[PDB]
């Protein structure tokens, strides 16, 4: 877990997709609703775990889809986006 | 890691298949390997990592596709397959 969404690269935030994805499966939800939590906060999308659970049908339904939709609004925002790298 | 595909439900099984493709995605390939190395070690199916890299086209290229075909390689090999849960 890193404070921003700037301290991501993308791949490492395709990493924290995968753990959302393992956490989806786990015996509880304690784990899954922090890693929630987080996904929500340095995101800031409108849609929050939708894009997880309801992506758009425009859209590719997979983590590097994901991190598309979430470049895209950022930058039609004006808010900085991810750590090259 | 668990010693044995006894020792893992279905679903614990397919958080390991979670955590490979996480390290899929990692900087270096350190944990992926031993994490392979115990796939292989555990499972005893002839093709090794091909259920994840090369799946059969007549079967589903998913987590759960993966435990469906080793849980049938077993079965029809006399081994003991999952535990129950």
């Amino acid at each position: 877990l890193k404070n921003s969404i700037s301290d991501y690269t993308e791949a490492e935030f395709v990493q924290l997709l995968k753990e959302i994805e393992k956490e989806n499966v786990a015996a509880t939800d304690d784990v899954l609703d922090v890693l929630l939590e987080h996904f929500v906060k340095i995101t800031e999308h409108p849609d929050g775990t939708d894009l997880i659970y309801y992506p758009s049908d425009n859209r590719d339904d997979s983590p590097e889809g994901i991190v598309k939709e979430i470049k895209e609004w950022r930058a039609a925002n004006g808010k900085p986006g991810f750590k090259q790298g």
